[PDB]
């Protein structure tokens, strides 16, 4: 049909920062991360290098992406996509060609699949002060990144749906521990400790001639790959601003019904979720001042110049956001 | 019974209490009656107005849920964490340092600090891909689980003896409880000692001679090695309580073993019954972990341990006469 001929062309910008993931998302029936998996499987040559049956990845694709709530506004298999392809993007980045292994690569793409799978649209101090019974299960600690985890890898178990079935060993153990470094990573209460650590990595960066980036140990392979997940996760206010503007509407009414769940509890009003006394574009500003751009400059120093672009559209919307503050 | 039960339970604030003549007394209770006794002489029922029937309802729910088929990480190692841990509390250097709630948190966490161990280490549930390690992403995943059964039990019929705690009060003691608890994880063992070298080292006291302590870092890194070394506290019992500890390690380790063999998996670390030595193990024990952490807690609260250290290094030459 005309309809898998348009998705077809719209997957072909898989490789750009701004893809159209919410068209695709209209037009794959819901199903972004699915399709968007699938073809960067089938671009980085993944199912071959790893002897993954495509039917055994679309069910585990579709599998994953069931488990992410629609009716949740961003923390769902767009936003999955969205951070997937992010991360597609930054690996194929000049400064770090070829530095990592393609057990790696499969780390950080599936990482990112699953970073937020079955993610009920509230934070974890919203979780542990309602007594919830994920707080209960993961005792207060990185409770959503946990419970993303364990989902992620649990639903390898369903029916054909192992897609690491012809990894060795070794292979398995290593992927999982850096699934489970990378995701819980994501985990915002981490994110000063995780940006300090990539200014020190920084201070003392060493690279070839062209331009591409040393790492030596697992110490440093893992935490950059932490701090490139979590600047896709983070990536929403460097994309083309039509694009951000769509990413604000959707975290703010799933912040928005997560204080409405607050105040009909009698909860305190976390911050950013009351709609009666909220400043969406102050907030964004804000947010980009002290938590965005510190990150994406940052990551910038690390792949100088490869992220300039990126990094350009970061200080566009902010410049833009705080014009709509009158 | 009911007589010489309770004659038992006069020892509750003495090292090397007859625990396991206490769980026979008790019908298998010892969780419960010594955690009971404990509650009663440190008056934590009237400081936290918590129900007679409540605390014993909650006390054999958790003891339930303890493995009585498991040789050593059973209610009776609970029992005997929770009064070493009592006793290790009442030491003089420590007079009045902790409040009523961190020592609630203490004891509490010493009673569910093991609470549903199946038997086998957390490298053999990561290893065998278990459902435990893969809810809990292969850290810490018996520490993470003896917590969320611990707390998941206060919410049955009669059952949560916090329930006139105030809510900044548990939301304290949760966070204490859970610090303590996965402090117990061994991987932790040579940071949790690192840090309580650093203390002693660097170890204050108040006029009077108290351990000075002004922050919850250092208040809690405290009660962890308490805890710690509590958990590891066989070394330091009388010889004939020891052994019985050690007769239960080794079988449930040689037991470990056996499942590992039923599986071809390399067999870890004094877990094979067939190249075992057990003399060689309580020394290494002794020399590499017990003795390191718990000279170090001596002079922490130096003297007031010293019979303790007296009775591991004994004990220690025991082993080095026979071996
Ligand atoms: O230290 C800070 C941490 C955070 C922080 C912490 C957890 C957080 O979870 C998010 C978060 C996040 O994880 C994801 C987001 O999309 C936002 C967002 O859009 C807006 C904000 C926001 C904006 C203004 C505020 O006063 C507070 C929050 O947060 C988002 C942000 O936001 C700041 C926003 C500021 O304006 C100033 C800060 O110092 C901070
Ligand atoms: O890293 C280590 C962890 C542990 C460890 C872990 C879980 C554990 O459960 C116990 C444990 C415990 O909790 C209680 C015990 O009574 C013992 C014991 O008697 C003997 C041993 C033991 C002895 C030698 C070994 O090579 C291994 C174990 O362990 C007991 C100990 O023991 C060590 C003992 C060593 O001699 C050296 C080590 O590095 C370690
Ligand atoms: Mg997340
Ligand atoms: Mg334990
Ligand atoms: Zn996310
Ligand atoms: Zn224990």
């Amino acid at each position: 049909t005309e309809q898998e001929d348009v998705l077809a062309k719209e997957l072909e910008d898989v490789n750009k920062w701004g893809l159209h993931v919410f068209r695709i998302a209209e037009l794959s029936g819901n199903r972004p991360l699915t399709v968007i998996m699938h073809t960067i499987f089938q671009e980085r040559d993944l199912l071959k290098t790893f002897k993954i049956p495509v039917d055994t990845l679309i069910t585990y694709l579709m599998t994953l992406e069931d488990h992410y709530h629609a009716d949740v506004a961003y923390h769902n298999n767009i936003h999955a996509a969205d951070v997937v392809q992010s991360t597609h993007v930054l690996l194929s980045t000049p400064a770090l060609e070829a530095v990592f292994t393609d057990l790696e690569i499969l780390a950080a793409i599936f990482a990112s699949a699953i970073h937020d799978v079955d993610h009920p649209g509230v934070s974890n101090q919203f979780l542990i002060n309602t007594n919830s019974e994920l707080a209960l299960m993961y005792n207060d600690s990185s409770v959503l990144e946990n419970h993303h985890l364990a989902v992620g890898f649990k639903l390898l178990q369903e029916e054909n749906c192992d897609i690491f079935q012809n990894l060795t060993k070794k292979q398995r153990q290593s992927l999982r521990k850096m699934v489970i470094d990378i995701v819980l990573a994501t985990d915002m209460s981490k994110h000063m400790n995780l940006l300090a650590d990539l200014k020190t990595m920084v201070e003392t960066k060493k690279v070839t001639s062209s331009g591409v980036l040393l790492l030596d140990n697992y110490s440093d392979r893992i935490q950059v790959l932490q701090n490139m997940v979590h600047c896709a996760d983070l990536s929403n206010p460097t994309k083309p601003l039509q694009l951000y503007r769509q990413w604000t509407d959707r975290i703010m009414e799933e912040f928005f019904r997560q204080g409405d769940r607050e105040r009909e509890r009698g909860m305190e009003i976390s911050p950013m979720c009351d709609k009666h006394n909220a400043s969406v574009e102050k907030s964004q500003v804000g947010f980009i001042d002290y938590i965005v751009h510190p990150l994406w400059e940052t990551w910038a120093d690390l792949v100088h110049p490869d992220a300039q672009d990126i990094l350009d559209t970061l200080e566009d919307n902010r410049e833009w956001y705080q014009s709509t503050i009158p």
